C-alpha cells in the first residue's frame, strides 16, 4: 500500500515534529524547493512518500512561492497521464499527491494573505487538510474563535478543502506534535498529545492510519486527476 | 515627560496585548496613538506599524518605517536650525520593540533585514513574542541562536544590568484578567520571573530608564543622521 502525503507551511510550525508524532520516532536560496523522503512501515506494508516544501513562509519575497508546489503536483499528473496513454501500460507507478497538510500559523485574527493565496490556488489540484499548527499557543476560547474565523474566510473565498460529524465540527484541526514522556513540558503544566480535550491530533491520527487514506486516494484519482486530464486535452 | 515608543512585528504576535499589559487596561502603513498617564505626567506616543509580516510581497516593507524615523530626524534638524528655536517639539522615536516570531530555529530573513537596516536609526529591543509557545529548553536555545545571528550580521541592538544581558533577547507574554493565560492544563503567569522576562521589560521602562533611551537616540542616532545629511 503506497501513499503520498505533502506538508506545506511556514518554517518553525512544528511540521516535522507532527510527522514524527503521527508515525513514531525521529525522521535554502533560492526558494522555493520541493523535496521528498520515503518511509516504509512493517508489522502490513506501507510505502509513504512524504513531500516536504523547504520554502515556504519564509519570508520576503514569496511572490509565486505556490508555483513550485503547483509545478510538482501537475508534473505527477502529467506522468500518470502519459503512463496510461502508452500502448503497453503494465507496471504503472502512482506518484500523485493524495493528500496535502497545510499549516496555518496562529494567530489569529484570521487567515494571512499567503494562506488565502495558496489554498485558493491548490484546492482543485490536491486534497487540502488545513491545520492550526502549534495548538498549545491558543486558549480554548481563542482556539474556538480562530476556527470559526478560518472557516468563514474559506467559504468567502470559495476554497474547497477536503465519527464524520465530529470531523466537520472541529475543522480546521488544531494540532500539537511532541515526543518523550507523551506531550510538552512547560514549567506550569503539560500539554498532552493523545488527549481530545487538548488536541485534535487523535482526530487527525485516526483520519490516516486506519485506511482512510484510500478515500483520499480515490478523490485524488477520480476528481483532481480527471479535472487535470479534461483541461489539458480540450484546449 | 514625553516618550515615543515604536512597535514593529508580524500581525498576531501579541503586540497590542503586550502594550495593554505594560500599561494597564485595554487600548505598509505608519500610525500613532498618544497615551496620557497621571498619578506624574507621562506623554506616550505609541508608533504602530500596521504592516508588517504579512505576508507577500514584503519587498522594502522596512522602508515606510525608515521614512518615518528619518522624517522626525529631519523635523528636529530643521527646528534647531531656525533662528527662533523657542517651543521645540521632540517626536523622534526613542525606542523600538521588534517582535520575533517563535520559532526557532533562528531569525527569519525578514528579522535580519529589518534589524540590520534599522539598528543605526533607532534603539531596537528584540523580543521573543508569545513566549508561552516555547519550553524552557527551547526558549534558552532560541535566545542563543538569535544572539549569535545578531553578532554574525553585525547588528547593534540596544545594549544598555547583568540580569538584562543574560536574558537577551527578552521572551515576553502579554495577558489580562485573573494575571495570566488560562490553558486547560495550566496557567502562564505574566509577572513571574520563572515564566516570563516581562518584569525585566516592565522595569526597563516605567522607573525612568526611558531617559537613557532618550539620551542614546538624541546623542547617537540623531547625531549620526545630522552628520550624514550635512557632509554630502
Ligand atoms: N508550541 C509548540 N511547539 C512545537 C510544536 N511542535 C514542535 N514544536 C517546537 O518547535 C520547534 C521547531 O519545530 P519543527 O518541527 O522543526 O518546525 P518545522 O520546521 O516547521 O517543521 C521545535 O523546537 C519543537 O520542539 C507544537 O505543536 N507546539
Ligand atoms: N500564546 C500567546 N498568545 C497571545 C499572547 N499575547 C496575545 N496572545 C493572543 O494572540 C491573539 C492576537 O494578539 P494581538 O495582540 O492582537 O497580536 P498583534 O496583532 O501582533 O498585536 C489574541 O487572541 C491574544 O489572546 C502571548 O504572549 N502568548
Amino acid at each position: 500500500f503506497e501513499f503520498t502525503l505533502m506538508v506545506v507551511g511556514e518554517s518553525g510550525l512544528g511540521k516535522s515534529t507532527l510527522i514524527n508524532s503521527l508515525f513514531l520516532t525521529d525522521l535554502i536560496k533560492k526558494t522555493v524547493q520541493v523535496e521528498q523522503s520515503k518511509v516504509l512501515i512493517k508489522e502490513v506494508q506501507l510505502l509513504l512518500t512524504i513531500v516536504d516544501t523547504p520554502g515556504f513562509g519564509d519570508a520576503v519575497d514569496n511572490s509565486n512561492c505556490w508555483q513550485p508546489v503547483i509545478d510538482y503536483i501537475d508534473s505527477k499528473f502529467e506522468d500518470y497521464l502519459n503512463a496510461e496513454s502508452r500502448v503497453n501500460r503494465r507496471q504503472m507507478p502512482d506518484n500523485r499527491v493524495q493528500c496535502c497538510l497545510y499549516f496555518i500559523a496562529p494567530s489569529g485574527h484570521g487567515l494571512k494573505p499567503l494562506d488565502i493565496e495558496f489554498m485558493k490556488r491548490l484546492h482543485e489540484k490536491v486534497n487540502i487538510i488545513p491545520l492550526i499548527a502549534k495548538a498549545d499557543t491558543l486558549t480554548p476560547e481563542e482556539c474556538q474563535q480562530f476556527k470559526k474565523q478560518i472557516m468563514k474566510e474559506i467559504q468567502e473565498h470559495k476554497i474547497k478543502i477536503y465519527l464524520v460529524k465530529k470531523i466537520k465540527d472541529r475543522l480546521p484541526l488544531a494540532v500539537v506534535g511532541s515526543n518523550t514522556i507523551r506531550g510538552r513540558q512547560y514549567p506550569w503544566g503539560v500539554a498532552e498529545v493523545e488527549n481530545g480535550e487538548h488536541c485534535d491530533f487523535t482526530i487527525l491520527r485516526n483520519m490516516l492510519i486506519r485506511t482512510h487514506m484510500q478515500d483520499l486516494k480515490d478523490v485524488t484519482n477520480n476528481v483532481h486527476y480527471e479535472n487535470y486530464r479534461s483541461r489539458k486535452l480540450a484546449a
